[PDB]
């Protein structure tokens, strides 16, 4: 089967959290199946939440794949948890696109429901993909020319 495109949104907001993101783009780039065709630059993020938190340090990557797209959500899943991560953070893997599928189901869905309201996803998405049209027709360039944005200072 054919190869899709997906872009995968990284987060991690440990006081120090540069190891954790190298670490998953290591474990990223041996999922079976699967290649990383892209990383963009790491970000360095306020954090948008009520409690007082480090920074975020925000990138996306794009993995070309023949997975199912649950398949691939198990994959990142389990780099989330073997990295250390535990529910009550040290790692967030968030499936932003699964080439043009629109995907609703309990564990998945695909686009991320609020990633054209974040910055801290659709700039590094645009410094990867800068062409990317989403499944329902809007254009990436078109959203980053209109809609207001703070741009990211890089980590
Ligand atoms: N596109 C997706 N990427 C990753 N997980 C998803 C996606 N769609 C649904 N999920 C589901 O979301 C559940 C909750 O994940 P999580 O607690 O990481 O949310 P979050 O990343 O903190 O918040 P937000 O989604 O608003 O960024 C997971 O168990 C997973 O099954
Ligand atoms: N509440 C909350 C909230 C508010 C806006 C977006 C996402 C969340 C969900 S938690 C969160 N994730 C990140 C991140 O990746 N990068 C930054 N800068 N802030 C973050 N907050
Ligand atoms: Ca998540
Ligand atoms: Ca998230
Ligand atoms: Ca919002
Ligand atoms: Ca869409």
């Amino acid at each position: 089967s054919a190869m899709t495109v997906a872009y995968i949104a990284i987060g991690s907001n440990l006081a120090s959290p540069l190891e954790q993101v190298n670490a998953a783009l290591k474990a990223l780039g041996d999922i079976p199946e699967s290649h990383i065709l892209t990383v963009s630059s790491f970000y360095r993020t306020p954090p948008l939440g009520p409690q007082d938190q480090p920074d975020y340090l925000n990138a996306a990557v794009a993995l070309e794949t023949s997975l199912a797209p649950e398949e691939l959500l198990n994959h990142t899943q389990r780099i989330e948890l073997q990295q250390g991560r535990v529910r009550k953070r040290t790692l967030d893997l968030d499936i932003m696109l699964f080439g043009n599928e629109v995907i609703n189901t309990e564990r998945l869905t695909v686009p991320h429901y609020d990633m054209k309201n974040r910055g801290f996803m659709l700039w590094p998405l645009f410094e990867i993909a800068p062409e990317l049209v989403f499944p329902d027709g809007e254009m990436l360039r078109q959203i980053l020319h209109t809609r207001a944005f703070d741009k990211l200072n890089k980590w």
